């Protein structure tokens, strides 16, 4: 006799496991056990991650509630887990997003001499370096304190919580809530600070003084500093990371990006498409019985969207696990979701990674791996898949 099938099958960010195609093909919905010993149904296609993404029934705010079968404990108060709606509710979302695009004028120019400058930090010091903590990290942190208006050095300390705050997690972490508490109440004074005037801090910041918003908490004010900064860093911090390893190990590609910058664009489509940074399938609580696929889902339980199952699905992608410039479909991965939660940062992110690579590559053209691939560290038991430290030599 076995046990029922565990997720998630792998930490590696630089390898499918053979378990994903053979589920797509044969059991494209099928029932696994998730680290907190719940049930749940692993959605692998491309057809049917699609389906579970845009039938709102399938709900992200109830997987906060009590009782619920659980992928990992929630590492922020519950009522935050429908943060999008409740910054919607308050009527925040149109600020919020004009707020966090890569249009802003100067903030492409910031990231690019931020980027060259680490890149330059590093090139001083000597070989070997290391790309995750010493370059795609302090870029997204950087870029992050830059989009919210708050100051460069408040960078490293909100950051340090976020090793904890994104874990994936069978139980409740008791240091979660001790830098959640912390890092709500910096928000909350950077609200109340004069001197912090640009950025999506200083927004909020405005609308919080406007009649048109007396009446939106100060507590969601706060928590849109937090969630917003923390999603937007580990997200593109460990995007860039993986993205890098993903170039580093096709050299033909790499110099094809260094010899023809303009194919930057479309090489960061392709490496979010084959990217595996999200560590877990996306959670959603059926709210109605659903049918998907074989299966008809019963309301209450936990189904698990598989990014990475559908974006390697052959049947919407051939030949998935290369990199192709030419694709005809190129932008409908769904490395961002797909539907009522598609991520609202997508533009900043795309762009952080475009301007970090033509860096990258612009400075050390012959970066290499400077250990052997399997010689990277994973993390485990975290809502990314991101190696401990990422060393290269050029
Ligand atoms: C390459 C970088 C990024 C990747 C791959 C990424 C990926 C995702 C994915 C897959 C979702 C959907 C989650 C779901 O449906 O359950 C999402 C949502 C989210 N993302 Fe991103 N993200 C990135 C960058 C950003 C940035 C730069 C920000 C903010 C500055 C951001 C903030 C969020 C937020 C707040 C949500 C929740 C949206 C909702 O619930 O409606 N992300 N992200
Ligand atoms: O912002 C966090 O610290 C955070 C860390 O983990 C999550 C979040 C969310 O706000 C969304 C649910 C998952």
């Amino acid at each position: 006799a076995t046990v029922l099938l565990e997720v998630p099958f792998s930490a590696r960010g630089d390898r499918i496991p053979d378990a994903v195609a053979e589920l797509r093909t044969r059991e494209p919905i099928r029932k696994v056990r998730t680290i907190t010993g719940a049930e749940a149904w692993l959605v692998s296609s491309y057809a049917l991650c699609t389906q579970v993404l845009e039938d709102r029934r399938f709900s992200m705010k109830e997987t906060a509630a009590a009782g619920a079968p659980r992928l990992n404990a929630l590492t922020v108060p519950p009522e935050v887990v429908n943060n999008m709606g409740n910054i919607a509710d308050a009527g925040l979302r149109k600020a919020v997003m004009k707020a966090i695009t890569p249009k802003a004028p100067g903030l492409e120019q910031f990231l690019r001499d931020t980027a060259n400058s680490l890149l330059d930090n590093l090139i001083t010091e000597g070989a070997p370096a290391d790309l995750r903590n010493d370059f795609a990290d302090p870029l997204a942190t950087a870029l992050h304190c830059k989009v919210l208006g708050i100051p460069q050095e408040d960078g490293p300390k909100l950051f340090r919580s976020l090793s904890i705050a994104f874990m994936s997690s069978a139980d409740p972490i008791p240091a979660a809530k001790i830098n959640w508490d912390r890092d709500i109440e910096y928000m909350a004074g950077i609200l109340e600070n004069p001197n912090i005037t640009t950025g999506l801090m200083g927004e909020l910041s405005r609308l919080r003084k406007d009649p048109a918003y007396s009446h939106v908490s100060d507590e969601l004010f706060a928590t849109i500093g937090v969630t917003f900064f923390g999603a937007g860093v580990i997200s593109t911090g460990s995007f860039l990371t993986t993205a890098l390893i993903s170039l580093i190990q096709r050299p033909q590609l790499r110099n094809l990006l260094h010899e023809k910058p303009e194919l930057i664009p479309a090489g960061v489509e392709e490496l979010l498409r084959i990217n595996l940074s999200f560590a877990d399938g996306l959670p959603r609580l059926a709210t109605a019985d659903i049918q998907v696929g074989d299966v008809l889902v019963r309301k209450g339980e936990l189904v698990l969207v598989l990014l990475e199952g559908a974006n390697f699905d052959p049947e919407h992608f051939p030949n998935p696990g290369s990199i192709e410039l030419d694709r005809p479909n190129p932008t409908s991965h769904l490395a961002f979701g797909r539907g009522q939660h598609f991520c609202p940062g997508s533009a900043l992110g795309r762009r952080h990674a475009q301007i970090g690579i033509e860096a990258l590559l612009k400075k050390m053209p012959g970066v290499d791996l400077a250990v052997p691939i399997d010689q990277l560290v994973w993390r485990t038991r975290f809502q990314r898949r991101i190696p401990e430290r990422l060393p290269v030599l050029w």
